[PDB]
């Protein structure tokens, strides 16, 4: 089962908020796929 990141929020910057994004596309698609 594909990695979920962790979701963020007080520190939801520019960065993790992408790389959350990425992330988190990565874990649909690879949800979807599983």
């Amino acid at each position: 089962p594909p990695k979920k990141p962790k979701k963020p929020g007080a520190g939801a910057t520019p960065e993790k908020l992408a790389a959350y994004e990425k992330e988190l596309a990565a874990y649909e698609k690879e949800l979807a796929a599983y």
